[PDB]
């Protein structure tokens, strides 16, 4: 992961997270990833090693430069807040970002 | 800038999600598609940006034109009423696969 490390700019729309990444050999690329394909809301709590959390979260922002923040349902339906580090997981490849 | 239509064809929606043939920047052809539910959200009967998890409270969804979404969306009184939005405020197509 650590995509923090090789990217600036950084912001949460929905589930989208776009940042501008530094390339291999030198410029930079803007780059977007949908984190609703790997993180679930499970009870409340954004984990990894699932997805579709946005159907039962919102108010999704950055915080800092590599957290994500939401308020998400738990089962008996009441909004809690949550928080994942994206670093965990997203990395920058040659300016482009991926799950890890 | 978006603009994915400039690049694409054959494009249509299912649900929340826009598929899509594009050009690539050296040439050929790449299907891709994408998640809208992701980065839109219904505003009391009306799609806009910036939010997400539009599809809980829209139905019929279809592709207007080449790159608007059409839809019927709740408004805070519980009625669906007509909305559209323009997918080429932000969906581009870089290299071939469509991304925001
Ligand atoms: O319903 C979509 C929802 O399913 C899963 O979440 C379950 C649970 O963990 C949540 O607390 C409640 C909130 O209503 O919904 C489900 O029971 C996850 O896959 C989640 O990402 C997704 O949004
Ligand atoms: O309940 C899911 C719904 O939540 C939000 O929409 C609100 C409002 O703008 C809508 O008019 C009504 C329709 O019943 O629902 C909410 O009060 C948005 O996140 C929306 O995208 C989502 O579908």
């Amino acid at each position: 992961g650590n995509f923090s490390q090789a990217c600036y700019n950084s912001a949460i729309q929905g589930s989208v997270l776009t940042s501008t990444c530094i390339r291999t050999n030198g410029g930079y690329n803007t780059s977007s990833y949908d984190l609703n394909s790997v993180i679930e809301n499970v009870d409340g709590s954004l984990k990894w090693q699932g997805s579709n959390f946005i159907e039962t979260c919102r108010n999704t922002q950055l915080a800092g430069s590599s957290e994500l923040a939401a308020e998400c349902k738990t089962r008996a339906q009441q909004f809690v807040s949550t928080k994942i580090n994206l670093d965990d997981h997203i990395a920058a490849i040659d300016g482009t970002l991926k799950y890890e």
